[PDB]
């Protein structure tokens, strides 16, 4: 039962932005508040436990997935989407497509992390986060990515 009531949060932000996906600016303005009052007792409850990069090295993917949903959305909607970057507000970067690789770099080198760093990030990646592979999900990497990941 490790973690669980964080993986349950992940999850519920997970819902939360699938939802907005499949809508006008004051139904999109309360689930982000939703999604911003889950982050919070998400990062609460992690920061019990474990140290801040570890806390960041699980949130900050859950945002920047949530940023990319979001954005594309914006991208190919009839109405005007506005939406302001979570992984900007609580992470000071906005470089998300690179810097959850770059996270799961560090994580995939070195046998010291929780396995809720792995969990959340499997999660985002069988939820279709892209990053900078966008352009080509057929790249290798970003295939290694998901097969190594999904090995632990
Ligand atoms: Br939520
Ligand atoms: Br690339």
């Amino acid at each position: 039962m490790k973690d669980f009531k964080e993986i349950e949060i992940i999850l519920d932000i997970i819902k939360t932005t699938r939802e907005i996906i499949e809508n006008d600016n004051e139904k999109i303005s309360y689930h982000r508040n939703n999604i911003r009052k889950s982050i919070f007792f998400l990062q609460e409850e992690l920061l019990e436990k474990y140290s801040e990069t570890v806390c960041k090295y699980i949130v900050f993917p859950l945002l920047a997935y949530v940023d990319e949903k979001l954005m594309l959305l914006r991208e190919k909607s009839a109405s005007n989407i506005s939406w302001s970057l979570l992984q900007l507000e609580y992470y000071d970067r906005k470089d998300g497509g690179e810097y959850v690789f770059e996270i799961t770099d560090n994580i995939l080198s070195e046998n010291i992390y929780p396995q809720i760093c792995y969990q959340t990030i499997s999660l985002i990646l069988h939820n279709d986060f892209y990053g900078k592979y966008y352009d080509n999900i057929y790249n290798h990497s970003f295939l290694a990515y998901k097969k190594e990941i999904d090995k632990h």
